[PDB]
DNA sequence: TATAACTTCGTATAATGTATGCTATACGAAGTTAT
DNA sequence: TATAACTTCGTATAGCATACATTATACGAAGTTAT
DNA sequence: TATAACTTCGTATAATGTATGCTATACGAAGTTAT
DNA sequence: TATAACTTCGTATAGCATACATTATACGAAGTTAT
């Protein structure tokens, strides 16, 4: 009853232990299940298994992703673990609806989506049309997505880049240094290389911007209607601004969104991450160079945005034909 | 008690977390078990550690693989941790014999088996005898036989192809849009394309058949000794009769079996798998080819079967013969 | 007191959970600690950590390898880990002198040794010579060479095939199919190649022998002074005349070993394993297809018969030569 | 405390269980978290969880590494294991900042270091400086500076060569054999040959030093102001004075150092290594040849020391350039 | 008959594996339906 | 407050290297059986 | 001034990492010894 | 004791596919600030 609130507490105090996305996700799980519970007059907290399993199954009728009711039943396990309670999950009824969802779920059809691939043709092409304008919008969006490409980092790590991060090849190649994430946190880091023609793109930018002017500077920052730039250390350009620059490259190219309210109508911010790993593959590269590429530790992760990548090769059709 | 009767209401409440093909497995290992405990007097709920150490090497000494006597075990073992109830596998001497079991039976040479291989040759040699035939069960069977090594397709995904499934890719070659994974993070389906030659055989097929009559008429369907085709979209052929027509068409070539009780001395529905992947391998197709032909995300089974091709012989050999 | 007592009854009772090797020597270390404790005046078992500290610090003193000193502490640990009771290395004063034990051996020098390699080159030297003879101990004898260095198999795998284990590709290379293992116990199996040279060393041995007359002989059996070979389904070869036939070719190319006393003064049971192993490497051979030669399943064992192939290679001799 | 007692008795007795080195670590940390402890009033034995809590914090604001700060705390849990005791790490107080510090602490950009490489382009400039130089410390700095730049050999390796430990091995080249390995399960010694070059560098310092004249003598020894060599059998140079030698050849070249505060500002013990692996790979060696080269088992290092050389840019670059 | 060629054995020392559980195919055989 | 040239020290931080529980090989010596 | 171009935010859904502990180097600085 | 051609069943055994605990992206909507 007090250890309880102790645990609670001291979860609280180290909060920097947990990413801020998780605690965001904690919230908006415990308002959710909070609401449920008042609309059917249960207690929220300590969770009842059998209470757990109704909200699950009534998350399903809402017509919610199977990943996320599971994200729903594992922030309700996140606070019970850590508050020193026993998991809703540690009960039959929650453990058997949670699989019995999955499964109909995914027999009715239901598959994890993913980015839709942003690849070499569609860079060269944005490239071809983009490399001939001088607004500092232009230039910036075409070295933001010169890097996205060619790296493969997420968007939140190249929002974290700073000037000082990055270095050069003897060659004249741009590196750039990277330290953690979801992650990886490590001692060490990395170092991200970039071709002739992309380390090119972005030192353009870097000109017409300015970012240059302190090497605390982040590599990125917003650009006012006026075409001005506004570098800082302090603040970096929104992820959101960077999911933008995806979707009006591909509104540019392809014209207005559909209508049907879907996902992945238009690049994301995971877009050229997808597109890139695939075009690895398609080429004949190795797991192991394009997991580095990545940053994959596994083979199955990889395996995954190529996941998508099964078409009929003609493999027997020609073994067949002849 | 109280709490046994709860979890085993909860099993049966979200009965469909499971699948069917394994509820039946469950009911068949208590059946046998509860028989077992029956005539040799002991009590089979809850499962005694020194019981089930009797009972496995009953099962050992009724000749049963060590694969099969995991089965048995393990089920046992899921009943009792669903229940409350303390796992059999959980004890010494039940965690002894099953050590014991698994090494004596592999010590007398216990060894997997696998489909006979329905290859190219085979293939040929069949539709050669059966190409002209007029039967329209000959027909039939012959369009599966083609289907089956053309697109490496499990016989419960074959069984449940529609007629609206099947469209046309190129030089009027036919595609079948299939659906090979149940997986939530998985593609949602693929297209496997059939050879000219084989195309013709559906073709040849459906028009003797009629089950073109209602796009929602499963591609294959029940054949009277009438010879007439009767189509269905509710109704379609059991894996059992798929398997029969790799039996049938191997008698048909072969003769009766070979009387000794064991498996896999006919064709059966893996062997056009089996097959394929070593006519694939023979020809000296990539691996990763391989693998997206029979959906494979690994390749610990695709090695299992074209493990004695001389192509797949290893380094030593290359060495040793310069 | 008595749970112990049921404890050490299951063991014995479920002896064949374990190899025959393992009790050989846990009967064995048992003598050796026992008699230490005789000459001591103390209790053998349970074991008192200070007494095993002693002990350990005896056969130091006794001047035994430190692997051998880790074995009769691993002995003495599963008696104890097994009869329910505390293992000695629980305690600080055992698991800090092994460690300190370990230290200074190490430290002073020591190293695990490996087998005397037999490679290419001894291979075919020893073929040359024996090449000629018609003698059914020599057929025999350079058949097992063969197999040896081609399958990298242990000689106990060796002296456990079977005349109907031996099955063989389209392309006349013979294949020896292997259940299982120290480990490796599985269902499935595998199947090594053995090259046409080599497969045919293993023809002419089966012809002269007569082993072929029951699919279930062993493949190698003994052979009388008069030239009479002993096939039997019930017995093989032993190891230790398995080890006789590396230790008499040595000795047929080099002449008497030393009189030192030392260890692998002459090719031993895992000589061509070794030997094999390091032609595959310095051959270019990658560490997936060398694992898969050896059954290795991690790239430190292999690692390890490379272990002693590091030499100065010359590389930064040669950087700074140009 | 009867039983922390013994615990604390059986570590010294058995202290030679791990190296002078560990224990000095050991005796640091004791000595800054006795002295933390004293000065805000908490016991420092045993160790409260919330107290070692407060004292990583404030590590981490002394601006310590967290590589540092989990020396601290790992030193913290082995004393206390060892002990009896319970360990810090096991509170989830403890394990809740530790967790916070290391992510805080990624996030502010926190990286390891390495040593500032000493390539072949800088030996080339200190032999050309130093070359014709009489003075024997300058003939000696350069007979050490060749053989780690030649040989890749830490400094306490260097520090321990002899005179009888150098032989011949053709042309008139130089044969050193060393021991790498502290490890049972390893190669006993390598054997490091010099480049032609090389090999009369350390001639002529063997002829005005007179470290021949014993066998026993160590390779490298101290040189007094008055330029007089003092060969011995029983002392070696300190690594220290061995890092000095690097330190001092940056400075004849570049000047006083940066008086930043920061590390690796100029060559240390590991900047030859650091430089021949990065030669090694620009001249594009084969990545096992430059572990035998630096006697890595692995390639986790080595990929450091050469992450920024062009030929280490990743497929992504290889693909965008074409 | 001595004796090659093992086998058995006991102490000494090097090498090696480290998971399960759910679901689909195998196949003889009993059950069903329209020729 | 001689100073070059080290050594010894204390504390930070980079570079490695794993443990446990079996199972299997190494080899001299003594016993075994068809010749 | 309206307005581009963000930022912040809250619900929805995809992606990812899964270790430590022992020992050696780093380097300013105090200690020692023979020029 | 019609029979071809299946279907349904029961039990053996081969073929796959993982869980948990976070952390990070997807995108519409409403608020914010230099122009």
């Amino acid at each position: 009853s007090d250890e309880v609130r102790k645990n609670l507490m001291d979860m609280f105090r180290d909060r920097q232990a947990f990413s801020e996305h998780t605690w965001k996700m904690l919230l908006s799980v415990c308002r959710s299940w909070a609401a449920w519970c008042k609309l059917n007059n249960r207690k929220w907290f300590p969770a009842e298994p059998e209470d757990v399993r109704d909200y699950l199954l009534y998350l399903q009728a809402r017509g919610l992703a199977v990943k996320t009711i599971q994200q729903h039943l594992g922030q309700l396990n996140m606070l019970h673990r850590r508050s020193g309670l026993p998991r809703p999950s540690d009960s039959n009824a929650v453990s058997l609806v949670m699989r019995r969802i999955r499964k109909e779920n995914v027999d009715a059809g239901e598959r994890a989506k993913q980015a839709l691939a942003f690849e070499r043709t569609d860079f060269d092409q944005v490239r071809s049309l983009m490399e001939n304008s001088d607004r500092c919008q232009d230039i910036r969006n075409l070295a933001f997505l010169g890097i996205a490409y060619n790296t493969l980092l997420k968007i939140a790590e190249i929002a974290r880049i700073r000037v000082k991060d990055i270095s050069r090849t003897d060659g004249g190649r741009m590196l750039i240094h990277i330290g953690r994430t979801k992650t990886l946190v490590s001692t060490a880091g990395v170092e991200k290389a970039l071709s002739l023609g992309v380390t090119k793109l972005v030192e353009r930018w870097i000109s017409v911007s300015g970012v240059a002017d302190d090497p605390n500077n982040y590599l990125f920052c917003r650009v006012r209607k006026n075409g001005v730039a506004a570098p800082s250390a302090t603040s970096q350009l929104s992820t959101r601004a960077l999911e933008g620059i995806f979707e009006a490259t591909h509104r540019l190219i392809y014209g207005a969104k559909d209508d049907s309210g879907q996902r992945y109508l238009a690049w994301s911010g995971h877009s050229a991450r997808v597109g890139a790993a695939r075009d690895m593959a398609r080429a004949g590269v190795s797991i192991p160079e394009i997991m580095q590429a990545g940053g994959w530790t596994n083979v199955n992760i990889v395996m995954n945005y190529i996941r998508n990548l099964d078409s009929e090769t003609g493999a027997m059709v020609r073994l067949l034909e002849d």
